[PDB]
């Protein structure tokens, strides 16, 4: 009949905050950014900001704030403009569009409110759309508005080679979400801006345009989100991460042993992963490409812990070697589904404990797999090097005992339409998590005869004592002998079976 897991029992992984170290007081420093005042800091109290009152930087290297004095329009303040635009009362979707236009002068022809529109008006029911124009819209501009007084320290970019931290509470992200909602960041919008280039969209304006039905199920994910921060003020904390490594294992030689893994067709990362370091199968441009689009793994994570999606506003496009690390966020809905069938289902009431620094013991890793639109390239030695680099970087903490690691929760990273080989992509994460010193909890997602064969492998690797460095050798021998010289789309023996013959077949 076949089982539901295989490997090591799920519970004696190593998890946050049981396995977690000692963390040393919350505070500034060269690599850490830190907003709020921490002796100050209390558990279940939403916390001060640091400085007391607004400080201003309006430089290359923070960013450019909606509320600043610089931020100018036909020439005076825009921030004086947003507030006169948003202080209205809201009935119809077209104050709303009209609102956020008076500020956005330049792309009243560009920015499409039809989805906004639909969604008020045929998706909600009369008392919902009653209670999100009486409600909700006053109680979002009201903490929009307050972002001066909320967000008081300049946040500095993670630009590309940082190794840098940046703390702030989850009530100044609700202000800066709220702000990016009502479209208020400045030079984010056009289409031949300089600056902001190689960075994500963070302005909300695309999630009101089109007749797409994936449009409403994005704006219930959120409202939803809106209506639990505007209710009951969130007191914990929130770190964004960005870690850079210049220097990886040597593959070839590397002579760590495989760790330990559980691996399951049922299950979520998010559900059954708690505690774990949980895979977030990025774009390099974090929370779903420049622009936002789909309703794939990463962007259903960023709308049910919407939390994640002010990295967009501070994080540049990840490079070969980067990832970004995010620990302390919320999750705030329930969805069923993926892609086309992705539906909100209901609220969730998160119940995890939290660390020293209040921050909730949930940890997201943001890591890029690539895009094989040619099958046959991820076998390529050097592309193969690649993944395991962009894992081995997302699972990697410099410093830090590997018993207070916790397990890695993953699974089918850049698979299926994205052109990676599960096989071989569950063997690199494997690989590197165990240079990386951390045990794996690998999700198949219904695929049963994957789960099986993922356990097959890494038992026959485990018991027959193949180091990284063995294993990795296997997989050149792979591409030399059965790829680089393949006719076909795909060679006509797979990985596994070509690994089981190569090891049975020696000594």
């Amino acid at each position: 009949p076949e089982k539901k897991w295989l490997g090591t029992p799920i519970e004696e992984m190593r998890k946050m905050p049981r396995c977690g170290i000692h963390l040393p007081s919350l505070r500034p420093s060269a690599s850490h950014t830190v907003t709020v005042r921490v002796d100050l800091l209390r558990a279940g109290e939403v916390p001060k900001p640091f400085p007391t009152h607004y400080k201003d930087l309006w430089d290359n290297k923070h960013v450019k704030m909606p509320c600043s004095e610089q931020n100018l329009y036909p020439a005076g303040s825009r921030w004086e403009l947003i507030q006169t635009a948003l202080l209205n009362k809201f009935t119809r979707p077209q104050n709303l569009k009209d609102a956020i236009l008076k500020y956005n002068v330049a792309y009243s022809k560009k920015w499409d409110f039809t989805a906004l529109v639909d969604f008020w008006d045929k998706v909600l029911e009369e008392a919902e759309a009653q209670h999100l124009y009486q409600s909700i819209l006053p109680d979002m501009v009201k903490i929009a508005l307050c972002l001066p007084n909320i967000c008081t320290q300049p946040i500095p970019l993670l630009k590309q080679k940082m190794n840098h931290s940046v703390t702030m509470s989850q009530e100044q992200i609700a202000s800066l979400l709220a702000n990016a909602f009502f479209c208020t960041f400045p030079r984010r919008n056009a289409k031949m801006k300089s600056e902001y280039s190689s960075y994500p969209d963070i302005n909300f304006n695309r999630l009101f345009e089109g007749r797409s039905s994936r449009k409403p199920e994005k704006l219930k994910t959120l409202f939803c989100y809106f209506r639990r921060v505007t209710e009951k003020k969130p007191t914990g904390l929130v770190t964004f991460t960005r870690q850079s490594l210049e220097d990886f294992p040597e593959w070839e030689r590397c002579e760590k042993p495989l760790t330990r893994l559980h691996v399951t067709y049922e299950g979520t990362i998010e559900g059954n992963g708690r505690g774990m370091l949980q895979v977030d199968f990025a774009n390099r441009f974090v929370g779903g490409g420049v622009t936002g689009a789909g309703l794939v793994q990463e962007n259903i994570r960023f709308l049910i812990n919407p939390e994640l999606i002010v990295s967009r506003l501070f994080t540049e496009v990840l490079d070969h070697n980067e990832c970004l690390i995010i620990t302390g966020t919320e999750q705030y809905s329930e969805y069923t589904g993926y892609a086309e069938t992705y539906r909100w289902a209901r609220s969730h009431e998160d119940g995890s404990e939290k660390d020293d620094w209040q921050r909730r013991c949930t940890e997201i890793v943001a890591i890029d797999a690539l895009h094989f639109r040619r099958y046959l390239d991820q076998f390529v030695p050097e592309k193969v090097r690649r993944e395991l680099n962009k894992a081995y970087c997302g699972f990697l903490r410099p410093g830090v005992p590997s018993e207070n690691l916790s397990a890695v929760a993953t699974g089918n990273w850049g698979c299926g339409a994205f052109g990676g080989d599960a096989r071989l992509k569950a063997l690199i994460q494997i690989l590197a998590a165990a240079a990386a010193e951390r045990d794996v909890v690998y999700f198949t997602f219904g695929d049963s005869e994957l789960m099986r064969d993922i356990y097959s492998m890494h038992t026959f690797l485990t018991e027959r004592k193949l180091d990284v460095g063995k294993v990795y050798k296997l997989l050149l021998r792979y591409y030399n002998e059965e790829c680089r010289n393949c006719s076909t789309p795909g060679p006509d023996i797979k990985l596994y079976p070509f690994i089981y013959h190569a090891v049975e077949s020696s000594a």
